């Protein structure tokens, strides 16, 4: 053996080795239990990122944990390739975003290979190839023809100087983001998933995943958004009626999800587009104005200031008669169901700082206890739903929240005037980007036969890779050779759609594909999906709970239902891994290059998250080249636990090195001192103490790595407890013949404990102390036989009784009152 450790020679080989056995290249073994964990396939954006490395890492370590205890496991890695960084980096660098998202692959794969994750490189995917998103316009073809998909009018914001499509991350103020011009809001058709009609199922199947943290759960609950409420119509007055038709002329339409607050209404709002709005808005150019400002104007909703105008218009609350005047309020957004609110200031905080504007009534409609109501100064507890009781309500007077609903609810229906409705927050998903770099949309116009899906056999309809685009309107729109096709209906002229998909339907079924990533016959063939079943184990950050999350729990109900998968939910387990923060020093210059206390130094600015917004993020590869992919996993598990935010540290870094060298010192100074013997198993009795104790710390450290790592997984307590176990193992005379074969069963042990933080050491020290295949001895034992401790009248002597080392006080006191009470353990118990 080789004295000093040597991670820049270790490491290749340990790989090599890894990758010759094939142990990662794992197939639909029925003779073997699956186990299917996935880190967040990244971005092919460059280069690793230091955060890249600890969320890989992490699913590194559940994997390799999965694979000793005798698990078959598929780790796979893949390129979510399509979107905006290619497109910039095609603007700016004058390059096609393919080209240039090809290479980045090629170095971040040969990156991630270096790291040593225990990957299934057969199973890699880029889903900018044509081989993996034909099976996503496939499905959309599926669902298009089902009306899951459906095509209509939507708005989107041009930026008339520009000539492109903006998001509203790029409208600042109102303005195109390079361009500062006003942005207009224009209709054009735009392709929809109808996941509303999935919001009940992706709502209540929340449920079932006992292994989610809870905050993720709330967090898709409130994004779903459903409420449990009252449709409610006010009849238009006798006197309000100048300009109204239809419907409109004889009620206003109303969503409440606290009608158990009827009684208490001072006033109603109606959104600027609403019918009552422009009517009353004819003779009254205030109104007009007001209207203007609504629609040159969720998210800036809680932040923007509350505004309204009188409209002199009236309606009548179908419970008590009240006549309350109609207003005009910026809040109320045309589109969400009714476009018309009721208010209750008594009871809702907004509609109480509305009315404290304005100083328009408030009338409490519900007591809670003794609560002493003040109209001048709102409360947390007057829109208490569940301790509350309905105040001057005549009828209702005393009834809680679902009695009072329940009863407004039959009053209403009885008198016509309303009925409960079920609503959600959940808008439908617009898939339509004006990009190129992108999944194209498998949709043909034909004058004729109108927007027509693409046959399954003419799929995939191929982005061009030959195209630079240059930020001014899609390429496509302006390729004839792409968009001029024949219609496949009736064989006409006919244009292909020029819009591509959102870049989320990529990420929204890549686990399946996973499974079998060269199958041709569909998205996923059945064999692999019924041997996989749905992914144990995900990793990734919380900037994904949402969207993405529900967008691949959406993906995964409609493949079931069309017959490809047999599981309801995707992922079982979710980690969320912290941020990897840095100092920043400065415009900014990255840690890897400054005078840390050319030339004259810089100033050592604040820590915050590894970007490149403050040029902060250390190349992980400089950190390998430096110190080797053993020293960078373990620096990462061992700083934190895995959901904390991780401070980079170069006495950290070291720190972990050092420990390396002295793991590797630790094994040859044993093999030094006489070579192998074979490791200590069975009855330990005729050990020393000192030996007892070892064995003790030992099989201690594996039950406790065995927990954390399976049940808490915390990996930096795992490391902390093996170091423990090493410290006692150094304190530790083990020369003699039973002593070297305790040493070696401690060595053997906490050379499989760390394997999964650090694979290449261990695997290397492993076969130095023992023949066997490491994944073939598999996950060290709990011998508990190693875990059990040795045992130990009014004055005068009478007997002596035999305790256990775990015995209360209440059995020192049972036994001596069994022999033939005061209790000092491990000396006397004495009976007065
Ligand atoms: C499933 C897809 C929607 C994911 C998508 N390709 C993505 O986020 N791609 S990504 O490449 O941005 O990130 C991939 C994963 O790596 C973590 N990560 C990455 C960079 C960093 O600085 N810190 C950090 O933790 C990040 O949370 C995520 O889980
Ligand atoms: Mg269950
Ligand atoms: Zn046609």
């Amino acid at each position: 053996m080789q004295e000093h450790y040597q991670p820049a020679a270790i490491e290749p080989a340990a790989q090599k080795k890894w990758d010759d056995a094939r142990i990662s290249n794992v197939s639909e073994d029925a003779s073997k239990p699956k186990y299917y964990c996935l880190s967040m396939f990244p971005y092919p954006s460059g280069k690793l990122h230091m955060g890249h490395v600890r969320n890989y890492t992490i699913g590194d370590v559940l994997s390799r944990f999965k694979l000793l205890n005798g698990f078959n496991v598929m780790q796979p890695m893949g390129w979510d390739a399509f979107g905006m960084p290619a497109e910039n980096a095609a603007m700016k660098n004058n390059v096609a975003p393919a080209a240039w998202t090809y290479d980045n692959i090629e170095y971040m794969k040969t990156q991630l290979k270096s790291l040593g994750f225990a990957v299934d490189w057969e199973r890699e995917v880029a889903t900018c190839k044509p081989e993996y998103y034909r099976w996503e316009q496939w499905l959309f073809t599926k669902l298009f023809e089902k009306g899951i998909v459906y095509r209509k009018n939507g708005t989107v914001n041009w930026d008339p100087v520009d000539q492109t499509v903006l998001a509203n991350e790029q409208v600042i103020d109102g303005r195109g983001w390079r361009s500062g011009a006003l942005i207009e809001k224009r209709e054009i058709p735009m392709y929809y998933f109808k996941i509303t009609d999935y919001a009940e199922e992706l709502l209540n199947d929340l449920d079932k995943l006992e292994h989610w943290p809870e905050q993720v759960k709330t967090m898709q609950r409130n994004w779903i958004g459903k409420s449990r409420g009252m449709t409610v119509r006010f009849a238009v007055s006798d006197d309000s009626k100048q300009g109204l038709e239809g419907d409109y002329a004889k009620f206003l339409q109303v969503y409440t999800t606290r009608p158990d607050t009827l009684m208490g209404a001072t006033y109603v709002a109606v959104a600027a587009e609403h019918p009552l709005a422009t009517a009353a808005a004819a003779d009254k150019p205030e109104l007009q104005a007001f209207i203007a400002e609504c629609k040159a104007g969720e998210a800036d909703m809680a932040t923007m200031e509350k505004k309204g105008v009188p409209t002199g218009r009236y309606v009548v609350n179908p419970l008590n008669g009240d006549k309350l005047e109609v207003w005009i309020a910026n809040y109320v957004l045309w589109g969400y169901g009714d476009g018309a609110v009721m208010a209750v200031p008594a009871h809702d905080e907004r509609d109480f700082e509305f009315a404290a504007k304005y100083n328009l009534p408030k009338k409490q409609v519900i007591a809670v206890g003794d609560n002493a109501f003040d109209a001048n100064r709102w409360q947390e507890w007057y829109g208490d739903k569940e301790n509350g009781v309905l105040v001057n309500s005549g009828d209702l007077d005393g009834l809680d929240f679902q009695t009072a609903f329940d009863a407004v609810a039959a009053k209403l229906q009885s008198q016509g005037a309303g009925e409960p409705k079920t609503q959600y927050r959940l808008r439908d998903w617009g898939i339509s980007r004006q990009r190129y770099w992108g999944c194209p949309i498998p949709i043909v116009h034909c004058e004729k036969c109108g927007n027509v899906p693409v046959p399954a056999d003419q799929l995939p309809v191929v982005l061009p890779e030959n195209v630079v685009p240059d930020g001014m309107g899609s390429p496509l729109a302006k390729m004839p050779e792409f968009y001029e096709t024949s219609c496949p209906c009736c064989g006409g002229a006919a244009k292909r759609e020029t819009d591509t998909m959102d870049t989320f339907i990529e990420s929204s079924w890549y686990f399946f594909r996973y499974m079998s990533p060269k199958f041709s016959d569909g998205m996923v063939s059945a064999e692999s999906a019924k041997y996989w079943g749905a992914v144990d184990q995900y990793i990734g950050g919380i900037e994904h709970a949402i969207l993405h999350l529900l967008y691949a729990r959406f993906f995964t109900k409609l493949m079931r239902d069309e017959g490809l998968v047999n599981v309801d939910e995707p992922f079982e387990r979710l980690l969320t891994q912290g941020m990897v923060v840095c100092e920043t020093y400065y415009d900014w210059i990255n840690p890897a290059d400054v005078e840390l206390t050319d030339g004259l130094p810089v100033v050592i600015s604040g820590t915050e998250k590894m970007s490149k917004s403050k040029n902060n993020g250390v190349d992980p590869q400089e950190l390998i080249n430096a110190y080797g992919a053993d020293t960078a996993r373990l620096f990462m598990m061992f700083a934190a636990p895995p959901e904390q935010s991780l401070e980079w540290s170069d006495s950290g870094v070291e720190g972990a090195h050092r420990f390396l060298r002295r793991l590797w010192r630790t094994v040859y100074e044993y093999l030094k001192q006489g070579g192998a013997v074979k490791a200590f198993a069975g009855n330990q009795d005729g050990l020393s103490k000192e030996l007892k104790d070892l064995r003790h710390k030992l099989h201690s450290t594996t039950a406790k790595v065995s927990d954390d790592y399976g049940r808490r997984q915390q990996f930096n307590t795992a490391i902390a407890a093996v170091m423990e176990l090493l410290n006692q193992y150094d304190k530790t005379d083990t020369g003699s013949e039973q002593g070297r074969a305790v040493a070696q069963e401690v060595l053997e042990a906490a050379v499989r404990l760390l394997w999964p933080i650090v694979p290449h050491i261990c695997e290397t020290l492993w076969s130095e102390l023992n023949g066997a295949k490491l994944w073939e001895a598999g996950w060290p034992t709990v011998d508990e036989a190693a875990l059990v401790k040795s045992e130990i009248v009014n004055g005068k002597l009478r007997g002596k009784i035999t305790v256990a080392a775990d015995a209360s006080k209440a059995d020192l006191e049972a036994a001596a009152l069994a022999n033939e009470i005061i209790v000092v353990p491990g000396r006397l118990v004495n009976i007065v």
